[PDB]
């Protein structure tokens, strides 16, 4: 019962499909089409217009006059030509003579222009298939926080983990309370936010997802709950917010889950039921029993009421 | 109420419309003329190449009969060079124009024209991917007041300036850190001209990280280690200081990362002033008046500096 | 002596070949399916081809010179879908040629082109990704095979060996270390395992890292450290496990690596000193890789960095 | 003036100067001129080539088997690729069809599916070695952390009085005006320590603080800039005087990290210093000059020049007597 590898912890057409599932679905196919379409659409009027303007079309069949487009007589040929020029296919049958220089700049502005929505669509793909960040991938936190008493401190935790395979263990945990206050200066602030420090200070929030575990943060004189008690907390409109976000094991990425747990689901004198269950050789994880809390003694006195005890004897 | 007790954190069309307008610029307008004119450049250089390598073979003359093979067929030099230029570096080939294997010179040629063009190719598609790929986007839905304030708080003396996004779910989670640029001159004669300082936002004590569920007020403390310790209200207008605010955050619909800023000069920063609430509690829920984002209303503040007001309840401790 | 200078801190085409190998391996099995996709694609808007030609009637007047096909020259299944190849791929030589007196085929040759160009960037992207071959973990950057407790000026410290071997694949690496045990709660509260964060620099910066050279990161026994009750007889009997995690922000080049290993409670070794790997002489150091892990003994007290703690002070009373 | 950055970069003026830095920084980052440059460009070349030749010569023996030279003039003969003559022209039919250029001159005919068959495995993997390159320059210039060019630190670093505490400083910044803004510095020395223990250590690294703590080491970088450490009780050389810094033969490294403003990426810099390189009692000259309306900065005094009088006392021996005064 070891966790480690020494360089690690203790299917090829599914990836691609995978990858395949990309986030460009349908909708920006539909943006591509509709770009390429109205692209083509705005290239060959211009040259039906400028065929008309040299009076090409006048002539026609006239084998005395040079067109500028060779067998351009109508707008159905030039949006051919334009799609045929624009994509890079110039099937030959229709191309466009020296005796143009209008027709010159045209192509040239016509190819530059394509190439740049080419390079345009490539960089969209890129982007649709490199996402940057994932979301949630099933880091469930626990439905219920608690307050409970550890070895002669007060304190408040919340379970965290993972209920699929370990394919996160590496993570960071940061968590916000988000409270009215009144200041003693008259301004009232509605949403006024402070940080529940989990192990900032000590580089602790930089936990490992081994296992299931019971993030806990310390009541002390800076921590926001430190007035709170059993009969206030009830009152209280109180709120938690808890990030965590990690990176995968087998594969390089970033994943991210969030969650709150309001004043209903912060239970006083709850503790949570251990996960793990350790027998001689092997090791059994009830995850069932993830969100289950059992209730144990506790004191109803505020964390700063249980210092001021903690004097008043000293003294 | 009850935010983000939802574990996700409660239009297409609005997106698809601010990515249509996101090119409006005329910047991209210029990118696209510049690179007009550097494939223009390629495309004329090999164009009088081959008008060239046709002068040097002749063949002018022979065109009129076709007991020559002028190795681009179909080529009224100094036109048709280009036009052949144009319709071989850009992978297009008519056919009206097309090369025959009566001339190596021409056929070294495409070979070295086509793998100049594919060159150039790949470097147009890395300079739009990394145009459109920047790792940090200057979103412009993030806003800083116009004006910071110094006001009094629970018996600290403090600076706020509010910080805030305008599409109200778009980015919740920032992080956030502040400079002051001042000239010093210290005891040992050394001038300074640009001395630079943080100012501690809550680095600390982790709590510059934040989550803008709604527009909120940024409080920095002055105290000893603050560089505002000195500062009173009569010399603030005199000290000619800045600031300079940075926030960077990661967009709520894609983990890309955001990033803005601002800064503020001594005449933007006011004393005994505080920022009227933008969010305001309701039955049910609450409303947001981004209206009043940047408005603030004067109170009642101590004019002493921060340092004097400590001596000054010290003294009165005593 | 200085290999430490303005830029470098301190043959492509063989590492050109050997990627190429690789990259070998890889397209043998791989580009297969990208024929596959490219083929069934042509094969597809052949036969679609083909069947608009059919409906249109083309191919009974075949011959008939007064007839407009609209796609000329084609005649069979075999011609339809070599036009397919043609135009999807953007070669079009011509001579099959679309001619303008039928929209459908206009619209077939939108469909195509945009088609045609999805799939040259979805296989674009493909390549990329395949080239990519995002693997966080690192060849180098090998872990002490032991972790060590010894005496350093008046203080107890555990220490463990890492570096890179070629001294090129990593320059930059951050370390982090957690302690797992489990722990018996005065009020009760059994914990499993209970980590917990043992300092090798937090606080004040030095957890970065340098890696000029094998290095020995030293954790201090202090009176907030988990070791800081535990003493030489302690240790054989408290089972315990050590996590080390080092991640290099770039392998000399830009890129981010991982690495990850562990230690035991009888992979610890109390009252032991590592043998240095570098020695000094004039004009020139030695390195000898084969010393990495190799460690001697040496006096220490046997006494818990507490009770060393508390009989130092003691003593000066 | 003020570097206001409202919503945008500082209060200068360029309009033209984006475009070019733009495109000659990303021409550098991706070329990795010396080596990479002819490197990669001839690997390039020659993977075309050799395809383009390959396949020209299958081409040629296609149409040697059967396809043509015996029936090259009958014209009942239909050869496989038309106007085929064997070597120049399947290298020129090759070359114009993997490239997707197809003159037309020369055509495929299609009642020969041994060609068919040919012509689709050489588009697929000419497709597939444009892509191919297409994404190993796409990841040669994705990779970050690219080494800086622009970026450079001060030749020496220098040990002066500040507020009568003994600091070392050594300059900062970029040559090209507000190129990298809101770049991060940290400092270690490398210097060889013995324990009382009696363990020696060849090579110990200790990280000297340029504001870790407070958060100040990260720095705007507004223009060319002084970064200051300050010699504490903490800090390492709070044991040196002015005459053992020469023998104590110690070293240092500087490594920055920040972002390029006109693209967003992250680029990285570092730097050493040697004690030779550590002057001691010395101040550097101003690199900025204020004046009505702008500032000129003389980059030409951005390295070197110093004058200052400092005492030769050790910080801690420094310390001790400003205590024994107040005393």
């Amino acid at each position: 019962i070891q966790r480690y590898v020494r360089k690690d912890g203790k299917r090829y057409l599914t990836d691609i499909f995978t990858t395949l599932v990309d986030l460009k679905w349908f909708f920006n196919l539909l943006i591509f089409v509709m770009v390429y379409t109205v692209t083509w659409l705005f290239f060959g009027m211009i040259w039906w217009l400028i065929a008309y303007i040299r009076g090409d079309m006048d002539h026609i069949e006239d084998p005395s006059w040079t067109p500028c487009v060779t067998n351009l007589n109508g707008f159905v040929s030039a949006f051919l030509f334009s799609i045929e020029t624009e994509t890079t296919i110039g099937y030959g049958y229709r191309v466009i003579t020296d005796k143009c220089p209008e027709g010159i700049i045209l192509l040239l502005i016509q190819s530059v222009l394509g190439s740049i929505v080419n390079a345009f669509m490539v960089g969209c793909m890129f982007v649709k298939i490199s996402q940057p960040k994932k979301r949630a991938e099933t880091l469930v936190f626990s439905t219920h926080a608690v307050i409970s008493m550890r070895d002669g401190k007060l304190c408040l935790m919340f379970r965290v983990g993972d209920l699929r395979n370990s394919h996160i263990v590496e993570a960071s945990i940061r968590a916000k309370l988000i409270k009215s206050k009144q200041t003693s200066e008259g301004e009232f602030i509605p949403l006024n936010q402070t940080d529940i420090n989990v192990g900032y200070y000590t580089g602790d929030d930089r936990l490992f997802l081994v296992s299931p575990l019971i993030i806990s943060h310390e009541i002390n004189q800076q921590s926001p709950f430190w007035e709170i008690s059993k009969a206030q907390l009830p009152k209280e409109e109180l709120e938690i917010v808890v990030i965590l976000e990690g990176m995968v094991e087998a594969t390089g990425m970033t994943c991210q889950a969030r969650s709150s747990y309001i004043t209903s689901e912060i239970l006083w004198g709850y503790r949570f039921t251990p996960v793990l269950t350790l027998e001689d050789g092997f090791y059994e994880v009830d995850y069932n029993s993830f969100h289950e809390t059992y209730e144990t003694s506790t004191p109803s006195l505020s964390a700063k009421e249980l210092a001021e005890l903690a004097n008043r004897a000293e003294s």
